């Protein structure tokens, strides 16, 4: 746990949401399959509420880019402050946040409702009320007296549990503890990297527990969901470059009953 | 009786035109905000992308009549032809579209045309690509003069006749009266091969323009004029629609009251 202490934000922005992962034009990269993950699930209106959880933020925002335009009422969260902060230069367009305006365009692009990208942001902008801490291997991860309106109708999650948990049981608490931030009949959005141990943040190495899309799958079931839909995005060559070993990317839309 | 005189005003007032300056009056915000799907840039760029998109107009040689030192009015069009003259009589124009071919960063920004035409389009392009593709097609930046019965004068570079035309806010404005616009009309037209289209686009009702120093003077027409003009150079038309500037966008950069756009096959 105590290697996220050297992570540095920049670092990871750069090894994964900057060219070659971050090159938005090519449709069959890892970038577009995930926007387009987030943007079909949100466009068949099933996934709705007044308030939204982001378990696991980082220093990303474009996980919640489609999501926006459901939920009115959207909390961020990270366990480092480095990464809120982050989160903070960008939602307050201060000096130095990282330009997302590529993920924008394209989540508008791929939405095809004709919006603007500078409307999209602004929106989000609008509707991300807070950027809490939060830990998910405390039982209740945002704590005792949170800011954040619970239960949420829905929580969103990538790329958090597995990179924080040291093997599967540890990975299936994880997803019991966010789970009860979500009301029942809920649902989760959940992305993550498949069959990887380890990644890189700068200075920070980073341990990481390899899960297949079945014991994905399993995971949710033993933790009170339906599974809605799990696609799997296979990993190119091109975009293995150093930064981990991530081997694919799995989507799971889950619902809690 | 004599085109000369009128013809020697209008060269004489665009010795002053500032490219920069009409670059900010139209397609800065506020009528460059493309966010406003009521306003005029978004309409502009909604009438070529769903000309383009009928698939009906298509062929290897376009040019473009008039370019100034914009290139918005190709974003849509470059996806449908491999070979694209643009044209001006004004070298500071023609200059500021080198900056843009050279993607110096001096140039003018035009990424959110490309992103908006990229958006409405529906296939998912990104706008560097678009980018890419239309620097690509454009094969040759030229001088023009539409008052010359040989607007682009003998033996030009530009593969003649081509396939399509596009012209946006050029005929009216560098014509002192109707006959003038009539007979630029007419020049142009022998650049298009029979069978082939005219996308035209411009201000209606407008006597003036502002592009810095440089206060340009513009024959004033309704739709109607519009329509006979092309029936009059030998078009069927195909498509006539008007945009109404709303008052919001009048900031006295000019006096249009509207915006036409005609979609125009040459008969033959
Ligand atoms: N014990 C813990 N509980 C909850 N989040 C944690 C945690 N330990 C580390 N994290 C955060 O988990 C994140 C993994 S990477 C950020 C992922 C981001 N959501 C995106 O989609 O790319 C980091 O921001 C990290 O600081
Ligand atoms: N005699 C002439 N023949 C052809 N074009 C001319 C001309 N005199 C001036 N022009 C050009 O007509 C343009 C009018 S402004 C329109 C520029 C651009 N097509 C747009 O859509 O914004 C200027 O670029 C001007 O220099
Ligand atoms: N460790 C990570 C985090 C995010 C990713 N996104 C796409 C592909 C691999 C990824 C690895
Ligand atoms: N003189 C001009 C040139 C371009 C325009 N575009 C939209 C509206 C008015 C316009 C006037």
């Amino acid at each position: 746990a105590s290697a996220y202490q050297r992570f540095e934000p920049r670092a990871y922005l750069r090894n994964n949401y900057a060219p070659p992962r971050g090159d938005l034009c090519n449709p069959n990269g890892v970038g577009p399959w995930k926007l387009r993950c987030l943007a079909q699930t949100f466009a068949t209106g099933e996934v709705s509420g007044r308030t939204l959880i982001d378990i696991g933020s980082g220093p990303t925002v474009y996980q919640l880019l489609s999501a926006c335009s459901h939920f009115e009422d959207i909390t961020m969260t990270d366990f480092l402050e480095v990464n809120r902060q982050e989160l903070g230069r960008w939602l307050q367009e201060e000096p130095g946040a990282f330009n997302w305006s590529m993920y924008s365009q394209h989540a508008c692009l791929i939405e095809g409702k004709g919006e603007c990208w500078q409307d999209k942001e602004r929106q989000l902008r609008a509707r991300v009320k807070r950027v809490l801490p939060i830990d998910v291997h405390q039982p209740q991860p945002l704590g005792a007296g949170s800011p954040a309106p619970l239960p949420a109708d829905a929580l969103v999650s990538a790329f958090c549990l597995e990179a924080v948990s040291p093997d599967l049981a540890s990975f299936q608490r994880a997803l019991d503890h966010i789970t009860t931030l979500l009301r029942p009949g809920g649902h989760l959005l959940l992305i993550g990297a498949l069959e990887e141990s380890w990644y890189l943040a700068g200075e920070a190495r980073l341990t990481v527990v390899p899960v297949s899309e079945e014991e994905v799958r399993e995971a949710l079931v033993r933790s009170g969901y339906k599974v809605r839909d799990l696609r799997t995005y296979i990993m190119p060559a091109h975009l293995q470059t150093g930064v981990d070993d991530v081997k694919g990317v799995f989507f799971a839309w889950a619902q809690k009953v």
